[PDB]
Protein backbone atom coordinates (compact mmCIF):
# COMPACT_ATOMS: atom_id res chain seq x y z
CA UNK A 1 0.00 0.00 0.00
CA UNK A 2 2.52 2.53 -1.39
CA UNK A 3 2.91 6.06 0.11
CA UNK A 4 6.31 7.61 -0.56
CA UNK A 5 7.93 10.99 -1.15
CA UNK A 6 11.11 11.70 -3.11
CA UNK A 7 12.99 14.90 -2.36
CA UNK A 8 15.20 16.74 -4.84
CA UNK A 9 17.92 17.67 -5.89
CA UNK A 10 18.69 14.07 -6.87
CA UNK A 11 22.03 12.47 -6.21
CA UNK A 12 23.69 11.85 -9.61
CA UNK A 13 23.64 8.03 -10.01
CA UNK A 14 24.07 5.61 -12.90
CA UNK A 15 20.89 4.51 -14.70
CA UNK A 16 22.35 2.69 -17.76
CA UNK A 17 21.12 -0.77 -16.65
CA UNK A 18 17.68 0.54 -15.62
CA UNK A 19 17.23 2.31 -19.00
CA UNK A 20 18.52 -0.67 -21.01
CA UNK A 21 21.52 1.16 -22.50
CA UNK A 22 22.27 -0.78 -25.69
CA UNK A 23 25.12 -3.32 -25.24
CA UNK A 24 29.26 -1.13 -15.20
CA UNK A 25 32.48 0.64 -16.31
CA UNK A 26 31.18 4.21 -15.73
CA UNK A 27 32.33 6.37 -12.83
CA UNK A 28 29.00 7.23 -11.19
CA UNK A 29 27.64 5.72 -7.95
CA UNK A 30 25.55 2.62 -8.73
CA UNK A 31 23.02 3.14 -5.96
CA UNK A 32 19.46 4.45 -5.76
CA UNK A 33 18.51 8.14 -6.08
CA UNK A 34 15.33 10.18 -6.22
CA UNK A 35 15.59 10.03 -10.02
CA UNK A 36 16.20 6.26 -10.06
CA UNK A 37 13.16 5.77 -7.76
CA UNK A 38 11.05 7.95 -10.00
CA UNK A 39 12.27 5.98 -13.05
CA UNK A 40 11.44 2.65 -11.37
CA UNK A 41 7.97 3.88 -10.38
CA UNK A 42 7.30 4.73 -14.03
CA UNK A 43 8.87 1.52 -15.37
CA UNK A 44 6.59 -0.68 -13.18
CA UNK A 45 3.72 0.22 -15.54
CA UNK A 46 2.30 -2.82 -17.32
CA UNK A 47 -0.71 -1.33 -19.12
CA UNK A 48 -1.26 2.44 -18.98
CA UNK A 49 0.44 5.76 -18.23
CA UNK A 50 -1.16 9.17 -18.22
CA UNK A 51 1.31 12.08 -18.08
CA UNK A 52 0.18 15.60 -17.25
CA UNK A 53 3.25 17.82 -17.23
CA UNK A 54 3.92 21.55 -17.48
CA UNK A 55 7.39 20.71 -18.92
CA UNK A 56 9.23 17.54 -19.98
CA UNK A 57 12.83 17.72 -21.32
CA UNK A 58 14.69 15.08 -19.20
CA UNK A 59 16.32 12.55 -21.56
CA UNK A 60 16.34 9.88 -18.81
CA UNK A 61 12.57 10.27 -18.18
CA UNK A 62 11.94 10.57 -21.97
CA UNK A 63 13.69 7.23 -22.52
CA UNK A 64 11.69 5.47 -19.79
CA UNK A 65 8.45 6.64 -21.38
CA UNK A 66 9.66 5.41 -24.79
CA UNK A 67 10.49 2.04 -23.29
CA UNK A 68 6.96 1.83 -21.91
CA UNK A 69 5.47 2.67 -25.31
CA UNK A 70 7.66 -0.08 -26.85
CA UNK A 71 6.44 -2.52 -24.17
CA UNK A 72 2.86 -1.83 -25.28
CA UNK A 73 1.91 0.43 -22.42
CA UNK A 74 -0.89 2.80 -23.51
CA UNK A 75 0.85 6.19 -23.13
CA UNK A 76 -0.99 9.53 -23.22
CA UNK A 77 0.75 12.83 -22.62
CA UNK A 78 -0.51 16.30 -21.85
CA UNK A 79 1.98 19.24 -21.73
CA UNK A 80 1.78 23.05 -21.60
CA UNK A 81 3.86 23.82 -24.63
CA UNK A 82 3.72 22.17 -28.05
CA UNK A 83 7.59 22.10 -28.18
CA UNK A 84 7.57 22.45 -32.03
CA UNK A 85 14.86 17.23 -30.91
CA UNK A 86 12.97 17.95 -27.64
CA UNK A 87 11.60 14.95 -25.69
CA UNK A 88 7.98 15.68 -26.53
CA UNK A 89 9.04 15.80 -30.19
CA UNK A 90 10.82 12.43 -29.88
CA UNK A 91 7.84 10.85 -28.09
CA UNK A 92 5.49 12.22 -30.75
CA UNK A 93 7.64 10.82 -33.55
CA UNK A 94 7.44 7.37 -31.89
CA UNK A 95 3.60 7.41 -32.14
CA UNK A 96 2.74 8.45 -28.59
CA UNK A 97 -0.34 10.72 -28.54
CA UNK A 98 0.56 14.16 -27.13
CA UNK A 99 -2.01 16.95 -26.61
CA UNK A 100 -1.26 20.44 -25.29
CA UNK A 101 -1.88 24.00 -23.97
CA UNK A 102 -1.06 27.50 -25.40
CA UNK A 103 2.56 27.57 -24.02
CA UNK A 104 1.21 30.47 -21.82
CA UNK A 105 1.73 28.75 -18.43
CA UNK A 106 -1.88 27.59 -18.03
CA UNK A 107 -1.34 23.78 -17.90
CA UNK A 108 0.76 23.65 -14.76
CA UNK A 109 0.23 20.11 -13.32
CA UNK A 110 3.21 17.78 -12.79
CA UNK A 111 1.64 14.34 -12.38
CA UNK A 112 1.55 10.86 -13.84
CA UNK A 113 -0.87 7.92 -13.28
CA UNK A 114 0.53 4.35 -13.56
CA UNK A 115 -1.85 1.51 -14.53
CA UNK A 116 -4.77 3.44 -13.13
CA UNK A 117 -3.47 2.54 -9.64
CA UNK A 118 -0.41 4.64 -8.64
CA UNK A 119 -0.34 8.47 -8.57
CA UNK A 120 2.98 10.23 -9.05
CA UNK A 121 2.62 13.97 -8.39
CA UNK A 122 4.94 16.77 -7.41
CA UNK A 123 6.30 20.26 -7.60
CA UNK A 124 8.91 18.85 -10.06
CA UNK A 125 9.00 19.79 -13.75
CA UNK A 126 10.70 16.92 -15.61
CA UNK A 127 13.87 18.65 -16.70
CA UNK A 128 17.49 17.75 -15.91
CA UNK A 129 17.99 21.30 -14.59
CA UNK A 130 15.27 20.89 -11.95
CA UNK A 131 16.07 17.28 -11.05
CA UNK A 132 19.73 17.99 -10.41
CA UNK A 133 19.52 21.49 -8.89
CA UNK A 134 16.07 22.36 -7.45
CA UNK A 135 14.46 21.62 -4.12
CA UNK A 136 11.36 19.65 -5.14
CA UNK A 137 9.00 16.97 -3.86
CA UNK A 138 7.38 14.10 -5.74
CA UNK A 139 4.71 11.93 -4.04
CA UNK A 140 4.14 8.33 -5.18
CA UNK A 141 0.77 7.12 -3.92
CA UNK A 142 -1.27 4.00 -4.44
CA UNK A 143 -4.48 5.66 -3.26
CA UNK A 144 -7.77 4.86 -4.97
CA UNK A 145 -9.54 8.16 -4.32
CA UNK A 146 -6.60 10.30 -5.39
CA UNK A 147 -6.05 8.15 -8.46
CA UNK A 148 -9.77 8.36 -9.30
CA UNK A 149 -9.94 12.13 -8.93
CA UNK A 150 -6.66 12.78 -10.81
CA UNK A 151 -7.77 10.38 -13.57
CA UNK A 152 -11.07 12.29 -13.90
CA UNK A 153 -9.10 15.57 -14.18
CA UNK A 154 -6.82 14.03 -16.80
CA UNK A 155 -9.70 12.81 -18.95
CA UNK A 156 -11.45 16.28 -18.89
CA UNK A 157 -8.26 18.02 -20.02
CA UNK A 158 -7.61 15.20 -22.58
CA UNK A 159 -11.00 15.60 -24.20
CA UNK A 160 -10.69 19.38 -24.09
CA UNK A 161 -7.38 19.37 -26.03
CA UNK A 162 -8.70 16.88 -28.66
CA UNK A 163 -7.40 18.17 -32.04
CA UNK A 164 -10.26 16.77 -34.14
CA UNK B 1 -8.69 11.59 8.70
CA UNK B 2 -8.40 14.26 5.97
CA UNK B 3 -7.35 13.39 2.36
CA UNK B 4 -8.54 15.93 -0.19
CA UNK B 5 -7.50 17.47 -3.51
CA UNK B 6 -8.43 20.91 -4.83
CA UNK B 7 -8.26 21.48 -8.57
CA UNK B 8 -7.66 24.86 -10.21
CA UNK B 9 -8.55 27.29 -11.83
CA UNK B 10 -10.68 28.39 -8.86
CA UNK B 11 -14.19 29.66 -9.26
CA UNK B 12 -14.19 33.37 -8.31
CA UNK B 13 -16.12 33.51 -5.00
CA UNK B 14 -16.50 36.04 -2.20
CA UNK B 15 -14.10 35.68 0.76
CA UNK B 16 -14.78 38.95 2.67
CA UNK B 17 -16.37 37.20 5.68
CA UNK B 18 -13.70 34.47 5.79
CA UNK B 19 -10.89 37.07 5.70
CA UNK B 20 -12.56 39.34 8.28
CA UNK B 21 -12.95 42.33 5.95
CA UNK B 22 -13.14 45.30 8.32
CA UNK B 23 -16.75 46.43 8.98
CA UNK B 24 -22.88 40.57 1.85
CA UNK B 25 -23.62 43.38 -0.67
CA UNK B 26 -20.97 42.32 -3.23
CA UNK B 27 -21.84 40.66 -6.53
CA UNK B 28 -19.77 37.47 -6.32
CA UNK B 29 -21.12 33.97 -5.59
CA UNK B 30 -21.08 33.31 -1.83
CA UNK B 31 -20.25 29.62 -2.10
CA UNK B 32 -17.13 27.50 -1.66
CA UNK B 33 -14.25 27.38 -4.16
CA UNK B 34 -10.83 25.79 -4.38
CA UNK B 35 -9.40 29.07 -3.06
CA UNK B 36 -11.93 29.29 -0.20
CA UNK B 37 -11.12 25.66 0.76
CA UNK B 38 -7.42 26.40 0.68
CA UNK B 39 -8.02 29.52 2.82
CA UNK B 40 -10.07 27.53 5.35
CA UNK B 41 -7.41 24.81 5.54
CA UNK B 42 -4.84 27.47 6.41
CA UNK B 43 -7.14 29.33 8.82
CA UNK B 44 -7.77 26.15 10.89
CA UNK B 45 -4.22 26.52 12.25
CA UNK B 46 -4.15 27.06 16.01
CA UNK B 47 -0.41 26.91 16.75
CA UNK B 48 2.03 26.63 13.84
CA UNK B 49 2.39 27.11 10.09
CA UNK B 50 5.42 26.35 7.98
CA UNK B 51 5.28 27.74 4.42
CA UNK B 52 7.68 26.58 1.74
CA UNK B 53 6.78 28.38 -1.47
CA UNK B 54 8.54 29.12 -4.76
CA UNK B 55 6.29 32.24 -5.11
CA UNK B 56 3.70 34.01 -2.95
CA UNK B 57 1.90 37.16 -4.24
CA UNK B 58 -1.83 36.34 -3.63
CA UNK B 59 -3.33 39.10 -1.45
CA UNK B 60 -6.08 36.73 -0.22
CA UNK B 61 -3.53 34.10 0.93
CA UNK B 62 -1.23 36.88 2.28
CA UNK B 63 -4.08 38.19 4.44
CA UNK B 64 -4.90 34.74 5.84
CA UNK B 65 -1.28 34.26 6.88
CA UNK B 66 -1.29 37.71 8.54
CA UNK B 67 -4.43 36.80 10.42
CA UNK B 68 -2.72 33.66 11.69
CA UNK B 69 0.31 35.66 12.84
CA UNK B 70 -2.08 38.05 14.67
CA UNK B 71 -3.80 35.05 16.30
CA UNK B 72 -0.43 33.97 17.71
CA UNK B 73 0.23 31.18 15.27
CA UNK B 74 4.00 30.60 14.95
CA UNK B 75 4.54 31.41 11.24
CA UNK B 76 7.74 30.59 9.34
CA UNK B 77 8.11 31.21 5.63
CA UNK B 78 10.61 30.01 3.06
CA UNK B 79 10.48 31.44 -0.51
CA UNK B 80 12.71 31.38 -3.61
CA UNK B 81 13.05 35.08 -4.12
CA UNK B 82 13.74 37.75 -1.51
CA UNK B 83 11.07 40.04 -3.14
CA UNK B 84 13.00 43.22 -2.08
CA UNK B 85 4.49 46.18 -1.42
CA UNK B 86 4.75 42.46 -2.30
CA UNK B 87 3.15 39.95 0.11
CA UNK B 88 6.45 38.64 1.41
CA UNK B 89 7.41 42.25 2.11
CA UNK B 90 4.13 42.86 3.99
CA UNK B 91 4.52 39.63 6.00
CA UNK B 92 8.11 40.56 6.84
CA UNK B 93 7.07 44.03 8.01
CA UNK B 94 4.52 42.40 10.37
CA UNK B 95 7.33 40.44 12.14
CA UNK B 96 6.93 37.07 10.43
CA UNK B 97 10.32 35.39 9.92
CA UNK B 98 11.01 34.87 6.19
CA UNK B 99 14.14 33.12 4.86
CA UNK B 100 14.99 32.60 1.18
CA UNK B 101 16.84 31.31 -1.94
CA UNK B 102 18.89 33.10 -4.70
CA UNK B 103 15.80 34.00 -6.84
CA UNK B 104 17.39 31.55 -9.40
CA UNK B 105 14.54 28.97 -9.39
CA UNK B 106 16.22 26.56 -6.96
CA UNK B 107 13.63 26.60 -4.10
CA UNK B 108 10.70 25.19 -6.02
CA UNK B 109 8.43 23.55 -3.37
CA UNK B 110 4.81 24.69 -2.96
CA UNK B 111 3.78 23.33 0.44
CA UNK B 112 2.53 24.34 3.86
CA UNK B 113 2.30 22.39 7.17
CA UNK B 114 -0.56 23.26 9.58
CA UNK B 115 -0.07 22.60 13.32
CA UNK B 116 2.43 19.87 12.55
CA UNK B 117 -0.54 17.69 11.50
CA UNK B 118 -1.94 18.68 8.05
CA UNK B 119 0.15 18.82 4.84
CA UNK B 120 -0.96 21.16 2.07
CA UNK B 121 1.11 20.57 -1.08
CA UNK B 122 0.64 21.19 -4.77
CA UNK B 123 1.75 22.26 -8.18
CA UNK B 124 0.23 25.70 -7.33
CA UNK B 125 2.35 28.83 -6.86
CA UNK B 126 0.38 31.21 -4.61
CA UNK B 127 -0.36 33.97 -7.08
CA UNK B 128 -3.73 35.31 -8.23
CA UNK B 129 -2.67 34.66 -11.83
CA UNK B 130 -2.19 30.93 -11.20
CA UNK B 131 -5.18 30.49 -8.89
CA UNK B 132 -7.61 32.06 -11.33
CA UNK B 133 -6.17 30.83 -14.66
CA UNK B 134 -3.93 27.73 -14.33
CA UNK B 135 -4.71 24.05 -14.16
CA UNK B 136 -3.21 23.06 -10.80
CA UNK B 137 -3.65 20.56 -7.98
CA UNK B 138 -3.31 21.07 -4.23
CA UNK B 139 -3.44 18.08 -1.84
CA UNK B 140 -4.56 18.55 1.78
CA UNK B 141 -3.47 15.55 3.85
CA UNK B 142 -3.57 14.71 7.51
CA UNK B 143 -0.93 11.99 7.17
CA UNK B 144 1.67 11.51 9.89
CA UNK B 145 4.47 10.12 7.72
CA UNK B 146 4.11 12.75 5.02
CA UNK B 147 3.89 15.50 7.62
CA UNK B 148 6.96 14.10 9.39
CA UNK B 149 9.04 13.86 6.23
CA UNK B 150 7.96 17.29 4.88
CA UNK B 151 8.62 18.84 8.31
CA UNK B 152 12.14 17.34 8.33
CA UNK B 153 12.74 18.81 4.84
CA UNK B 154 11.46 22.19 6.01
CA UNK B 155 13.73 22.29 9.05
CA UNK B 156 16.87 21.40 6.94
CA UNK B 157 16.14 24.21 4.48
CA UNK B 158 15.24 26.56 7.40
CA UNK B 159 18.55 26.01 9.14
CA UNK B 160 20.42 26.25 5.85
CA UNK B 161 18.98 29.71 5.05
CA UNK B 162 19.66 31.03 8.60
CA UNK B 163 21.00 34.61 8.13
CA UNK B 164 23.12 34.67 11.30
ZN1 LIG C 1 27.44 2.98 -14.46
ZN1 LIG D 1 -19.63 39.11 -0.98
Amino acid sequence: PRREVLFFPSQVTCTEALLQAPGCPCSLPHSESSLSRLLRALLAARSSLELCLFAFSSPQLGRAVQLLHQRGVRVRVITDCDYMGSQIGLLRKAGIQVRHDQDLGYMHHKFAIVDKKVLITGSLNWTTQAIQNNRENVLIMEDTEYVRLFLEEFERIWEEFDPT
